[PDB]
């Protein structure tokens, strides 16, 4: 089993306040599931070679996604912004994967990334914990 | 907009407790979003047409999911038991469009459905606000 | 330290749907923290000889309290019903020690408590776990 | 009837990541409950005159409170950390009434507060909206 916990921090009340609409898990490797505890998400995969998603929204009305994974054993993650209301976690998630748009930045496995919305929004996801089966990230709005 | 809001009663211990593992919405009708308030899940959506699934996991292990949504400008919703791993919420969802294996039940426009596990565990959706915008259903587990 | 994980099981919609309003702890035993996982509650204890108590309102207004704790060394657990909306858990959780008026259930140690409501709200509190630091409780609302 | 609803930004992952443990209503103005909807937290109090209180523990160990209430017609709040395990909020919210010694921090009726810890968490409490029953504050960890 592979198991990824997320921390949340919201840094910058100007940028509004996101909550988590939409939790997907993709169903390689046994699927996974999303589970909460202490104010923390974690992701549970059978192994490696499957992710999941959770889409936020802010107060505001912005739409943005977070992906994290397992890619050959190591993790990835990924962050898209400036989402149309139909353009949903359901949607974005299978992208990874079947030779999707999006596929590219999993095979990348990044410990880190950030990048920042149109609309100004700063996003990243950053592993504390980057190797072995119990990973740890924290993911930071500004 | 269409919004559906479940309340979430389960009955006999005997069963297990569940929780929610995950949450997808579907594309169609700009999309929607998940939300938590007193204990209750509302699936706010931007129109008829779509719907989101909750799938549940019990801490004995049963994995089932929840559909709700609105077909034709009335409610419909379904329940499915004795899913796998890989039988993630992200798989079903879709199932229900495209004229997929499960489009008949969401034609149906239910307003109630229940149905049992074959490991004995039975689930019921019955709406208790079955028309307008502003749904209201609950989900009981026994 | 002793713990007390409780599952929340709500039985019939007829009595309404309750949510949590209010979480104390008392200050014996060096305090307490509660906490959340997977759809439970656990009251975290930094010894025997204190307690908590979780507030529920149900969205018909009905207001009760449940209370967990260990008292030499054994669990306990007391249910009050009919509440006033001034009658906070608070108000409420000092009221089991320093000789207060809730005092002789705690003394009883009980692993198992039901009562009815006076509107008709039965409530009961059923260790599943009775023995050792770790104990398990499921809190019924019929 | 007023209203208080709580945005809980954390800036800084270095200070460690909050949850909460612990939420209490002080027994004044017919109390008043705790309620979460959308990743925000409002307290509703029966009129001016109480208050509630949350209790903080961050993954690192720090234990702190956040007070909100209305006095005389107009929000007040305070922060108090360093926070000994047996210093729950069933004991702190008190201490603003009966002429306790943080009963001069809420004559304060303040819009704003900020403190820091002697370990170097800042804390801050930042009303939104500052006037009226329906009222918003951002509740900053950094
Ligand atoms: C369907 C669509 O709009 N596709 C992309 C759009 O998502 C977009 O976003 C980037 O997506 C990559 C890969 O998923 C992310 O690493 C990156 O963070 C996204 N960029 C931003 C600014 O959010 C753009 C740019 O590649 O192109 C559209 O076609
Ligand atoms: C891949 C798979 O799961 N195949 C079949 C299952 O879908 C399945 O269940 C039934 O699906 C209907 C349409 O969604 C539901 O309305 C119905 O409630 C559900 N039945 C149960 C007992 O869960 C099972 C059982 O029919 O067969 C699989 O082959
Ligand atoms: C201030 C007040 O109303 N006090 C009494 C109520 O608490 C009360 O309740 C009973 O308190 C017992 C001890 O805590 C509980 O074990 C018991 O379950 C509870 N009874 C019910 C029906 O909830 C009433 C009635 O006994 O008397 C009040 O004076
Ligand atoms: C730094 C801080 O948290 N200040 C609080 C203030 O704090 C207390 C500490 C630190 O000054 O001093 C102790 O002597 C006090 N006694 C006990 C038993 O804790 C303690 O309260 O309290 C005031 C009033 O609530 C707050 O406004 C400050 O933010």
């Amino acid at each position: 089993t592979y198991s990824i916990t997320l921390r949340v921090f919201q840094r910058n009340p100007g940028r509004g306040f996101f909550s988590i609409v939409e939790k997907t898990v993709f169903h390689y490797a046994n699927g996974g599931t999303w589970s909460e505890a202490k104010g923390t998400h974690t992701l549970t995969m059978g192994g490696s070679g499957t992710s999941g998603v959770l889409r936020f929204m802010s107060d505001k009305g912005e739409l943005i996604t977070v992906a994290v994974g397992v890619h050959n054993y190591k993790r990835w993650c990924d962050v898209v912004t400036g989402l149309k209301p139909e353009e949903t976690a359901l949607v974005i998630n299978p992208q990874y994967y079947n030779n999707g748009p999006r596929a590219y930045t999993r095979e990348k496995q990044l410990a880190e990334y950030n990048v920042t919305s149109v609309v100004g929004t700063r996003f990243e996801v950053k592993y504390t914990v980057v190797e072995g089966n119990n990973l740890e990230a924290n993911v930071i709005f500004s």
